[PDB]
């Protein structure tokens, strides 16, 4: 098929992926180069919706320029009606690229959290906290992690799904305060999966006794033993349950781990 983005026309390839009211899309340019464009149905936006929007469009607009481990966001087209925006094109998310993996490549996982961390750095720099963060927000690129989302009334999915609650911080649990060190706690169930296979409270079925779970320090999580000692302490570090013991984002950048050898 076909469609036009500020003048220019791409022609459709396949649907990536569906959520809220909105398609994404692989397609291709006047030039046969590859790109990814994101519509969005405003039809049933409230302006609250419109302006959480605007927001990460903005945002994600800005924070181009500071990090390439941010999505690069080439053009967009806004109106009353939709939104289209068009970006660089990733290989799969990480999410899905973690299913349909046995194991990994101890290289390769560092080479990610070293992506991660220096995208979610990022959007701390410019006064933001994501507090949602799961491995569907990442997305693989020329073998680089980069950041998709950051925080709005947002949800995806292509074609697991939402809420999941494995990546879920504590103090996020207690709030019914949020911060920084709430997206070390998903970074780093996110590096116990990489790590271990699984999340630290995946094999947890009830979703209520998974959230009683990772407010209660007694439960305690297991660490098994293995030949990187230092990934070992990181994800100690990480998944500490009080914000004030939990180590930081400049922190894990000088860390023996992501720094030695
Ligand atoms: C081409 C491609 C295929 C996949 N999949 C490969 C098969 O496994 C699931 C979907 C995932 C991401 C991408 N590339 C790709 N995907 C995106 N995905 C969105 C849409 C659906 C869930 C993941 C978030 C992109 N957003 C911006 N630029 C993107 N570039």
């Amino acid at each position: 098929q076909s469609m036009s983005v500020k003048g220019r026309i791409y022609s459709i390839l396949k649907q990536i992926g569906s959520g809220g009211s909105s398609k994404v899309f692989q397609v291709l340019n006047e030039k046969k180069q590859i790109y990814a464009i994101k519509y969005v149905n405003l039809e049933e936006a409230d302006n609250q919706t419109l302006d959480s929007y605007r927001n990460e469009i903005a945002y994600l607009n800005k924070l181009q320029q500071h990090s390439d481990k941010i999505i690069r966001l080439y053009d967009y087209e806004i109106t009353d009606q939709y939104i289209y925006m068009v970006m660089e094109c990733g290989n799969i998310d990480l999410n899905s690229w973690l299913k349909k993996k046995k194991s990994i490549d101890p290289w390769e996982r560092k080479s990610y959290w070293k992506n991660m961390l220096e995208a979610v750095h990022t959007i701390h720099q410019h006064g933001i906290v994501h507090s949602d963060l799961k491995p569907a927000n990442f997305l693989i690129v020329d073998g680089m992690l980069k950041l998709i989302d950051f925080g709005i009334a947002n949800q995806m999915q292509p074609d697991s799904q939402v809420g999941t609650v494995n990546y879920m911080p504590p103090e996020a649990i207690k709030d019914m305060k949020i911060s920084p060190k709430s997206d070390v706690w998903s970074l780093g169930c996110i590096l116990y999966y990489m790590t271990y296979g699984k999340t630290p409270f995946q094999q947890i079925i009830n979703q209520i006794s998974k959230l009683h779970a990772i407010i209660d320090p007694n439960h305690e999580i297991e660490f098994p033993d293995i030949p990187e000692k230092d990934l070992q302490d990181v994800l100690k570090c990480c998944l500490k349950r009080d914000p004030k013991q939990r180590i930081s984002i400049p922190e894990l950048l000088a860390h023996p781990y992501v720094q030695i050898q």
